[PDB]
């Protein structure tokens, strides 16, 4: 593998302002799905980490099966028309698999699939290896839409090898609002105030605390997670945090400060230590990484930084995809 982690750190900004919760109402007639709730500690807004994976992996599996031009039924399966969920999350799954398959499933990359293999599964989801789920009315499609994949005769082969839970590669922190945006957002804007355990909201230029954790797991396949992760990241860009009925809701930018990373090798010898984010680091960014200014520096064992690559204090998600072969080259994988 070997393991250890890449950690992106940053802030999130709102481009716009949002409403804090959401309603009964609105969340019986399936209306607004609004991430922005408040924290029962704090009593300050904030973004949970789980809320944030779970809009990035929603979008995400979208943008997957789109790109691939992959019919809905194919791609969901007994979930009808979200959560994706495989098992084919590792590459041994799939070489295991190979002999009943009668054509590769076209929602995978090199054996493995890029939604479940980074934002997890609960295994066999969709029910690739079921076709008695898949043909009931009530409880499927009504129909098996896997046949050119597989034959259903051989689904029950395929039931002890591609239905396997995967944890996540992928942990988002809870995002809260960093000092700056509590001392001068919140205060120039009187809203909102310390409401500990609407009518107030969050102002726009309001900013959060960007950590996210990547496990690397399969060397060959971290490249291309990273690409993915950043993709899943423009696209909440582009379609919200959340989202109404109608359109999106909550418009935010990923600011990607550094990308921090730490092999397992390196815990052995912890001394060889690139630190972020340092003092310079902090004259480097804020006023646009205002995050980094509450943060004390952590020990990595090497620090890619948007300033290296660029004479910016930090990369937008899409930026870090154009520049990743120069990223991953730096990175203490793929030798
Ligand atoms: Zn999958």
């Amino acid at each position: 593998g070997i393991g250890g982690t890449i950690t992106l750190v940053g802030e999130i900004r709102l481009r716009t302002g949002t409403r804090i919760g959401t309603s009964e109402e609105e969340i019986e007639i399936g209306g607004l799905d609004n991430p922005v709730i408040r924290d029962p500690v704090s009593g300050y807004p904030y973004v949970p980490g789980s809320s944030l994976k779970g809009r990035a992996r929603a979008l995400f599996e979208l943008a997957w099966m789109k790109s691939r031009e992959i019919e809905p039924d194919v791609f969901f399966g007994a979930h009808h028309n979200e959560r994706h969920e495989c098992g084919f999350v590792r590459r041994e799954v799939y070489e295991e698999a190979k002999e009943y398959l009668r054509e590769d499933p076209p929602w995978l990359e090199n054996g493995t699939c890029p939604v479940c293999r980074i934002f997890g599964s609960a295994g066999d989801g969709i029910g690739f290896s079921d076709p008695g789920r898949l043909e009931d009315e009530r409880r499927g499609l009504g129909y098996d839409p896997y046949g050119r994949y597989r034959d259903p005769n051989d689904a029950q082969e395929l039931s002890g090898v591609v239905d396997v839970k995967k944890e996540a590669r992928v942990a988002f922190r809870d995002a809260h609002p960093t000092t700056y945006t509590v001392n001068d957002v919140f205060e120039r804007a009187g809203e909102p105030t310390e409401v500990k355990h609407s009518m107030e909201r969050v102002p726009k230029g309001s900013r959060f605390g960007l950590e996210v954790v990547y496990r690397v797991e399969d060397g060959e396949e971290l490249e291309s997670d990273l690409k993915y992760l950043m993709s899943s990241l423009k696209l909440v860009e582009d379609q919200g945090i959340g989202h109404s009925t109608s359109r999106g809701y909550g418009r935010v930018e990923f600011r990607i400060a550094a990308l921090c990373a730490r092999s397992t090798g390196w815990y052995l010898d912890p001394g060889a230590g690139e630190g972020f984010p340092e003092e310079e680091d902090k004259d480097e960014a804020a006023d646009e990484v205002t995050y980094l200014s509450d943060l004390e520096a952590e020990r990595y064992e090497i620090v890619i930084r948007a300033r290296d690559l660029e004479d910016r204090a930090y990369l937008r998600p899409e930026e870090w995809v154009e520049r990743l072969d120069e990223v991953v080259g730096e990175l203490p994988w793929g030798r």
